[PDB]
C-alpha cells in the first residue's frame, strides 16, 4: 500500500509511486527521474497520465516503452496547471532529467518534494525565493554528520589529471568507467574529452545516452569500442577477473586498463582526503574508488533547509527503521533551533 510519504494531499497527486497497482483516487503520477526505485512498475501498460521532464519523458517512451500520449512532459522553471493545480519543475541536480515539484494548493498551502537532489546554492536564487513553504519532502540519504564528502569540481579534476597521466606515460593504456543508472556522465565524458576520445560503449548505454539532449552528443560517444579509448563497462564488471577478461576482447591493443569506480560515500572518507586515493593494484590493472555524489552532503542539506525555514519536513529516504525516523528528527529540531524559525 503506497505510503503517505508519496501523496500529495488535497490533490489527486502521488509522486514516485508506481509500484503498487492503482493507488485509488490518483488522478496523476509524477515521477522525479528515471532511476529504478522511483520508476519501478511502469511498462509500456500504463494507461494513467504521467507527469516529467522532457528527458525523463525521452527515457520512457524509448527505454520502457510507454505510449506517447501518457507521457506529460513539462519544461522547468515554467508556471504550469495540471488537473487545476499550478506545479513547478526546479532542477534537482542529481541525474540528467532530474527535477523537484513545486504544489501549489487551492487552499493555499505550497509543498515541495525534493525528489532525490544534491542541493546547491544555485537553488536559492530560483522560483522558491519568492515566496514561502509550508511542507518540504525531502531527501535525506546522507542527513548524518559523518557524511561528507568533495564537491563534483574536485572530483572531475582528480579523475582528468590521473588519466592523463598514465596516457601520456603509456599510450597503450586503457581507460574503463563503471556504470550502473543515469548519472554522473561528466567522469566520463570529462576524461575523453582531456583524452581526445570518444567514449565507447554498448548498444543499450548508447541509446539511454542519446535521450539526455546532451550538446553535441554525436561527436562524443560511439558504438565502435576499437576506434576509442574511454570504455564504459557495468559496474558489476569492474574488478580484477572482469577487466583482465575485457582486457583479453581488445585484441592486443592496449597492455594496462586504468579504470574508475565512482562511488557514492564510502567510509574512508572518514580518513582521507580527495587528493590522497590510491588504488588497488594486481598487476596491469589498477581501480580507482572515487566519491562523485549526486545526493546532498549533510551541510549542502543543512544549508538548504535553513535558508528554506519550512514549517514541517517529511523524510523520504532512510525511513524505513525507527532508530533512522528518530535521529533524523533530531537533526530537523536542531537545524530549526539554531536558526530561529
Ligand atoms: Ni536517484
Amino acid at each position: 500500500t503506497c505510503p503517505f510519504y508519496k501523496k500529495i494531499p488535497g490533490t489527486g497527486f502521488t509522486v514516485d509511486a508506481f509500484q503498487y497497482g492503482v493507488v485509488e483516487g490518483c488522478t496523476a503520477y509524477f515521477l522525479t527521474h528515471f532511476h529504478s526505485d522511483h520508476y519501478a512498475g511502469l511498462s509500456k501498460h500504463f494507461t494513467f497520465p504521467v507527469y516529467c521532464s522532457e528527458i525523463t519523458g525521452n527515457l520512457l517512451k524509448n527505454k520502457l516503452h510507454v505510449q506517447e500520449q501518457y507521457i506529460h512532459p513539462l519544461p522547468l522553471d515554467t508556471e504550469c496547471i495540471v488537473n487545476g493545480v499550478k506545479v513547478v519543475l526546479l532542477d534537482a541536480n542529481h541525474c540528467p532529467g532530474a527535477v523537484m515539484i513545486l504544489f501549489y494548493l487551492p487552499n493555499g498551502t505550497v509543498i515541495l518534494h525534493t525528489g532525490d537532489f544534491r542541493a546547491d546554492p544555485s537553488m536559492e536564487r530560483s522560483l522558491l525565493a519568492d515566496q514561502k513553504v509550508h511542507m518540504l519532502y525531502l531527501d535525506t540519504t546522507y542527513c548524518s554528520p559523518e557524511y561528507t564528502f568533495p564537491s563534483q569540481q574536485e572530483v572531475i579534476r582528480f579523475a582528468i589529471n590521473t588519466a592523463f597521466e598514465a596516457v601520456t606515460l603509456n599510450p597503450h593504456a586503457l581507460v574503463v568507467c563503471g556504470t550502473y543508472s543515469i548519472g554522473k556522465e561528466k567522469v566520463f565524458l570529462a576524461i575523453a574529452d582531456v583524452l581526445g576520445s570518444k567514449v565507447g560503449m554498448s548498444q543499450e548505454k548508447y541509446k539511454t545516452l542519446q535521450c539526455l539532449n546532451i550538446p553535441e552528443i554525436n561527436s562524443l560517444i560511439t558504438t565502435d569500442m576499437c576506434s576509442s579509448l574511454v570504455h564504459l563497462l557495468p559496474m558489476m564488471q569492474i574488478n580484477f577477473k572482469g577487466l583482465q577478461s575485457h582486457l583479453k576482447k581488445c585484441g592486443g591493443k592496449y597492455n594496462q586498463i586504468l579504470a574508475f569506480r565512482p562511488t557514492g560515500w564510502t567510509h574512508s572518507n572518514k580518513f582521507t582526503r580527495i587528493a590522497d586515493v590510491i588504488p588497488q593494484t594486481k598487476g596491469n590493472i589498477s581501480i580507482y574508488g572515487i566519491p562523485y555524489s549526486e545526493h546532498s552532503s549533510y551541510l549542502e542539506m543543512k544549508r538548504f533547509v535553513q535558508w528554506l525555514k519550512p514549517q514541517k519536513i517529511i523524510p523520504t529516504v532512510n525511513v524505513g527503521t525507527w532508530k533512522s525516523r528518530s535521529t533524523m528528527e533530531k537533526y530537523f529540531r536542531e537545524w530549526k533551533l539554531e536558526a530561529g524559525y
